[PDB]
């Protein structure tokens, strides 16, 4: 099955689901509190769960669910410089409250909501709310068929398919953003149709050098997409891109599943065999009659691409 990614089942269904609604308007300036520690783009219907360990965090997050449950999610430029222009507001949607060594735990699910630009040290941004082709879809939910077969998995709205194809391409984070920057779906679908056509292999980060894998290799695993957030025990947040053959990756351990992002499954470390650096895991089936049997969940932020 494929809802259960999605679900972030490893995690717990625990307590608390907000089925509210809350939407601001056009040109409209709001105040969102920046979460310190999120450092990955986010875009209106892409899911984002995390494991909040620190009591400044843990008090925001709380008086957040008293509130409106929605804080803003930057598009980092430089990151290691908060530098960033754009972002997009994310809602919760779930929730949870754990203890762990007397230390008060908060376990969330959110999702993308809105975009904007950017106009007790907690942090708070003011942003514009920015504003909200069947020909483009077409050709490119075809180039997607060529690339996994599997993708009534695919949103039919313009501006709801945009950001699917934004969330779902691997490509540079410089490209993720300068789709955020579009404030309309047609020319957000004719960028990414010039995207996925100029892309090409995964070479990993650290030697730029190998070869890991490929457009082709893609496939779905989950309802959301073939690419998704999973977060591990730490409470470090992962993007990982699902596919059938990964090329050069070494692989150390015997594989475990203990917090499997996708139940049913089993992962072990995989290594880039160029410099040792750790790429992601590659996954095996719990059970002999699952299909496939086995599949790798690469890290985006191990890959360059070629
Ligand atoms: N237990 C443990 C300790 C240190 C790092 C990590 C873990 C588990 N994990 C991942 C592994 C892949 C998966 O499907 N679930 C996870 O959560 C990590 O990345
Ligand atoms: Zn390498």
């Amino acid at each position: 099955d494929t809802s259960l990614p999605t679900s972030h089942t490893y995690l717990g269904a625990d307590m608390e689901e907000f089925h509210g609604r809350t939407l601001h308007d056009d040109d409209s300036i709001q105040v969102i509190p920046v979460l310190p520690q999120v450092m990955m783009i986010l875009v209106p219907g892409q899911t984002l769960p995390l494991q909040l360990f620190h009591p400044q965090e843990v008090s925001m997050v709380r008086n957040l669910i008293q509130n409106d449950r929605t804080f803003a999610v930057l598009a980092y430029s430089n990151v290691q410089e908060r530098e960033a222009e754009f972002g997009t507001t994310a809602e919760i949607y779930a929730y949870r409250e754990e203890q762990d060594f007397g230390i008060e735990i908060v376990k969330v699910k959110a999702i993308g909501r809105q975009r904007f630009k950017v106009l007790d040290g907690i942090q708070q941004a003011k942003v514009q709310i920015l504003p909200e082709a069947e020909t483009l879809m077409d050709r490119i939910k075809k180039q997607l068929r060529e690339w996994d077969e599997n993708l009534d998995s695919l949103p039919s709205n313009p501006i709801d398919f945009s950001y699917w194809v934004a969330a779902n391409l691997p490509i540079d984070d410089s490209l993720r953003i300068q789709l955020l920057k579009i404030d309309s779906a047609i020319q957000r679908l004719r960028c990414e149709l010039d995207i996925m056509n100029k892309c090409t292999s995964l070479c990993c980060k650290q030697c730029q050098e190998t070869e890991i894998t490929t457009k082709n290799e893609i496939f779905s695993l989950s309802r959301e997409g073939p690419m998704a957030a999973y977060v591990n025990p730490h409470g470090y947040v992962h993007e990982i891109l699902t596919v059938y053959k990964a090329c050069n990756l070494n692989l150390i351990g015997r594989p475990s599943t203990e917090h499997s992002w996708f139940p049913g499954y089993a992962w072990t470390v995989a290594q880039c065999k160029i410099c040792a650096s750790h790429i992601g895991w590659k996954f095996t089936a719990t059970k002999k009659d699952m299909s496939p049997q086995k599949f790798w969940g690469l890290t985006r932020s191990a890959l360059i691409p070629t």
